[PDB]
């Protein structure tokens, strides 16, 4: 199954976009949810959604941002994802393809990747 | 307390070598092991380490190599330490907690050192 | 010697903090130059800093968008004060000048971290 | 024009075939040089080579550790093909993926994977 997460602090952000996209690469079940990224604490949507993935299904978002704009709280969920073994995916850097020549290679790049989206993330706030 | 580990694939090794770099560092109590290090579900000895250790408490190793040589499990490990709050300190790299003044800096390359490591371990078996 | 340089593009902007910031830190001499970061073509004061600095001096500055917001051009940058064996420092990121384990876990991390930077410049000026 | 670099710390490592993948990637010209890549001292084919290269140019080789198995000499042979607006290639790579709609990231991409195939070329070393 593939259960997708949609955020925005405000509506005059486009959250068409976010919501099209998010369905463009097959998103079953979608939570919406107006709240800062700040926390993960005060935002039961998410936690609805982390709770609601198990093994096997596919759990995407627009942007890691949108996951969160807190470095530990964006990297404890990616963990979380993976020891529930639930693959994580981004609509705007999918990554499916490989780049490096060797597999682990591969593996290490897209955990940096994703690190250091999640850095900017709290780089900006 | 500071709690270490070590593990020998052979005992052909210098076992006791090991064991005298986490009582320099200041180990208390070491745990000892012997296995592949190829999975950590099989080795209880290493799981009984990481269940006694506690918040505020120190885990550490002569290298990260000792901890696993397998790159997700290696992670994984280190993650369990994290939420747990107990800090993982190698021998072989000596390194500070906060590396870097800015606190986020600090807290990407933390995570990135360790994964780093982690990469070597896989990439040397 | 230790160099320092400083740029802002706008009379609101605190220049002031900026060179406190760098005097914190050893610098002796500034280059301060108000002119926008979006290129280098334009900014004589940044090139003039840059042929100053010689090998074992230190060139400073408070913030990689201080250097400019062009990630092309401020790698360029930052090479060039490699080949020439001149140390890049930024107040930012305090105790950035020191080892992390080897030299070479060090050397991939710290040209990351300025990387990443030098994109969120030119990331937040366009 | 396409020109390509093979490199042979000794003759009992395949060269024959690492033309082949330099022509096979169409490669002119191959500079074939033979010795350690520990330092760009004792590698004037090299040197002959990034001379010879210049605007316009594409440089490709095998892979990283054929332009040298040291980290602060690969990213400073990198950053000279960038600076005289030469492309360069690794046949041993694949054709990578577009970043859609952020041209920004894939100039910081393709210096992420040179850097860590550059620091695992040193890492292998030892």
């Amino acid at each position: 199954m593939i259960i997708g997460y949609a955020r925005v602090s405000s509506l005059d952000q486009n959250l068409e976009r976010q919501l099209e996209n998010l369905k463009t690469f097959g998103a079953e079940k979608i939570f919406t949810e107006k709240q800062s990224g700040k926390s993960i604490e005060n935002r039961p949507i998410l936690q609805k959604a982390l709770n609601f993935v198990e093994m096997g299904d596919r759990f995407i978002v627009e942007s890691i941002d949108r996951l969160g704009r807190n470095y530990n709280e964006v990297i404890h969920t990616v963990n979380y994802l993976k020891d529930k073994e639930v693959q994580l995916m981004i609509t705007s850097l999918p990554m499916m393809n490989e780049v490096i020549g060797n597999p682990l290679l591969d593996k290490f790049m897209k955990d940096l990747v994703i690190q250091i989206l999640a850095m900017v993330s709290e780089q900006e706030r």
